[PDB]
């Protein structure tokens, strides 16, 4: 019937009915084929078309106080129509509003899914040119910034058709600093766009050479080439790095982006796909002071401020990583705060999401959760979510990840 | 053929075809029926044992650098003869040896495996009653604990014949607090153990109401009755918390046992299952630090050691949580360290992992791994593991779950 989901830290217990509306050991793999919606070159067969759309269509006047049956059943009758002399079909507006909480709600992923229904929708199914579409991210970028009051946006690109003409942001993240192999061996900046700064570079792009180098705008559109678009500097807002306490931590000269949009994901809904539909919310100050900062694929400041602090950065067992790595979220947090710049502290972040879960199982009897990725990267027991248990599972709409676009891209010139 | 298997930290990859030597979307769960070998009131089936028993002997005489042909077929056949006359068979003190070691080696949730050659094998399969069973437990914790330089140990009881005539320690670990339902409405102790606790009251269990008393051995021997027996104090080591600054930590009269002997899984080699092997190891500093004194559900010393500390205890954002925590931790490890008490920190027990890992797949081709056990509840990025993609399967020999003992047992008085 349900299945029994227990919170070892409350007691509390569960019952998940929503699970059965899935799809279809695979431990800890970060990008499994079941999490991945691939290339096409040809359009969504009708028979498989038809049905999704009309789930969709149901889930969509399904969710109302006061339903108005007429319009549902003329909806219904207007799509197949459509579908039968088009092929595929076109969302109505309120429609894909409604698709991109959905997705995001259905994110297993995400920890700020509390703030699913407050979403700001940038149509953009109307563009048709490289240009367009930098536009409109640009447009994005601005209005998700609100210089530093952020707010969460997503802008929805036109949808796969035949699948040789994909629109496409060829970035990871909408603003991402750059990586350079520097001549005497060692890395400069994000060692993790490495790779993809050498593609910008390709496709001639000025390589400043510096620690935080905000990466250009690779745009694919209508399945043409890749054009190169650098990110007006004006648009990207940044927080310089500084400790409450350590005088010595500005001379570091950190800093990060505020902009945490992710910006290569695919949106499905009703059998229909979006290649391209950057987003946003804001940052979760554990990502740059864990990740960023602290990982050693990335900018690895660790033992730098380690030494800094005095601590025995020879001895595993004095913790001195547990003690930096602190300090260093402590700084995030700090500077996003004095600098009126959104972010949310993971516990904090915890804190809400359990709320969500109980919200979600009320509302709909479950919560698509992947504990792998809800756990912060510190603290791991002393946030609420270590003690949930959880149900990871893909429903629809949904947020796919796509295969690196320069791999299955058939060249022009 | 194989499955590639990312380490994102150091960009290593490797191939996995140990999986295919498994057995049989749940995710977080705790205790699933997969992980779990419960009661059978009947035999096991002829037709089972003597293929997996067979499979066990050509497991045990496949490994060696000298493989001796001839032993091995005329083990092959008294084995087969064995299981023809007798219906079950005897395993050789070598072949157990062997198989409790492979049994730890195939424990997905287990850091520690780096050590897993290196244990203690007492053979009690000639044990019968009760009072027997309690006098080799003291063995082994007395031998175990060694006066603080902890040995790794296991104790062997009889198979499971029938399965009405089963060994059974009804405790989870050898050495474990009690924890009391006090007047007031608080908890007292270990609230963790409430319900076992109150078991042992009811089977006649003088309570002394505190915050460290070691609950007694409730042993079942050969499908008989639950007798309890209380450890010779001399015999359990405890170790008080004390902080190399804080002069103030010792003022919270806190101590905890340093030994961690799980008491009530099931070890199944051969198509045998042995329901009494109680083992032990050593303990991994964020073990006591994090999970059992701030669980919520257990000691939760966190705000205490906050408001001593001075830390803004009322704002989330301060991370006074990251704060404290993590001088708890050092209080810890710094207790047993000077109190000459085996332990290891996280970091290094990960680094130990990760090398058992390449030595694992080098040698076999794989290594069962459970991420979200294998990560320590603290620094989870900041060490290795969290950045390597493992893989979860149940391989043989290996330590089962059992289905908690006081359900599933008809009660002769
Ligand atoms: C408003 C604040 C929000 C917060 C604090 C939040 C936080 C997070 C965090 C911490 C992660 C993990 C990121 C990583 O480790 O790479 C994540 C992932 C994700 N979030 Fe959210 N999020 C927010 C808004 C959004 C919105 C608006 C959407 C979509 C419309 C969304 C969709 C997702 C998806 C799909 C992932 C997975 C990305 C991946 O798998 O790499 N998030 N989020
Ligand atoms: C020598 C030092 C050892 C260390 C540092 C170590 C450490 C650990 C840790 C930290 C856990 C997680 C415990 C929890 O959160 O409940 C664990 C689990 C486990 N260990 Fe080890 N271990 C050691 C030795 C052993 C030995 C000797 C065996 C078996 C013969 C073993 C078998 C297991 C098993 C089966 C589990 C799972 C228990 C459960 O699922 O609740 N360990 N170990
Ligand atoms: C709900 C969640 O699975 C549970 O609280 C966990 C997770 N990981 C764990 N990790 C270890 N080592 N030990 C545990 O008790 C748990 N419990
Ligand atoms: C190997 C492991 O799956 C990987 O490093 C993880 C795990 N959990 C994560 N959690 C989040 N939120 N983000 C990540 O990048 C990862 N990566
Ligand atoms: O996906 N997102 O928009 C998103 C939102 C908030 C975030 N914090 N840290 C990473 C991250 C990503
Ligand atoms: O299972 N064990 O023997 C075992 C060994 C070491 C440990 N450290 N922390 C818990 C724990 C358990």
């Amino acid at each position: 019937q349900y299945v029994r989901i227990k919170n070892w830290g409350s007691g509390e217990i569960l019952h998940d009915t929503l699970h059965h509306k899935a799809t279809s050991c695979l431990g800890s793999i970060m990008n499994p084929k079941s999490l991945t919606r691939g290339p096409r070159d040809k359009p969504t067969p009708l028979e498989e078309l038809l049905p999704h759309a009309i789930e969709f269509i149901n889930q969509y006047y399904g969710s109302f106080k006061e339903a108005k049956i007429e319009e549902h059943l003329a909806r219904l009758e207007a799509v197949t129509k459509e579908i039968e002399t088009t092929g595929t079909y076109q969302l109505t507006l309120d429609e894909l509003i409604f698709a991109t909480k959905m997705a995001w709600r259905n994110a297993p992923r995400c920890i700020g899914r509390i703030q699913w229904s407050n979403l700001q929708v940038f149509d953009a199914r109307n563009c048709s040119t490289a240009q367009e579409m930098f536009q409109h991210i640009c447009r994005h970028i601005l209005y998700a910034t609100n210089n530093g009051n952020i707010r969460s946006a997503i802008t929805v690109f036109p949808q796969r058709s035949d699948g040789k003409h994909d629109f496409r942001l060829w970035n990871s993240q909408l603003i991402r600093y750059a990586g350079y192999q520097m001549p005497d061996g060692t890395i400069r900046g994000d060692a993790a766009t490495l790779e993809f700064t050498q593609l910008c570079i390709d496709l001639g792009w000025k390589p400043r050479y510096g620690r935080f180098d905000v990466l250009p705008l690779v745009l694919q559109a209508d399945g043409q080439d890749p054009e190169v678009f650098e990110i007006p500097p004006d648009l990207v807002l940044e927080v310089t790095m500084e400790h409450p306490k350590y005088e010595w931590f500005q001379e570091l000269g950190l800093k990060w982006y505020a902009l945490p949009a992710v910006a290569n994901m695919l949106l499905e809904v009703g059998g229909l796909e979006f290649p391209a539909c950057p987003f946003n919310g804001w940052y979760m100050g554990t990502e740059i002071g864990v990740r960023d900062f602290c990982d050693t694929q990335r900018y690895n400041i660790l033992e730098e401020v380690g030494r800094r602090m005095g601590l025995e950065t020879h001895t595993l067992a004095s913790l001195w990583k547990d003690r930096a790595v602190t300090e260093i979220n402590v700084a995030v947090l700090h500077s996003f705060q004095k600098q009126n710049v959104t972010i949310m502290d993971h516990h904090t972040a915890s804190e809400s999401f359990m709320k969500h879960m109980q919200n979600e199982y009320r509302a709909r009897g479950g919560c698509p959760a992947d504990w792998i990725w809800l756990v912060p990267p510190v603290s791991g027991s002393i946030t609420p979510v270590f003690h949930q248990e959880m149900l990871n599972y893909v429903l629809s709409p949904f947020y796919y990840y796509q295969i690196e676009p320069w791999k299955t891209h058939i060249w022009q010139n």
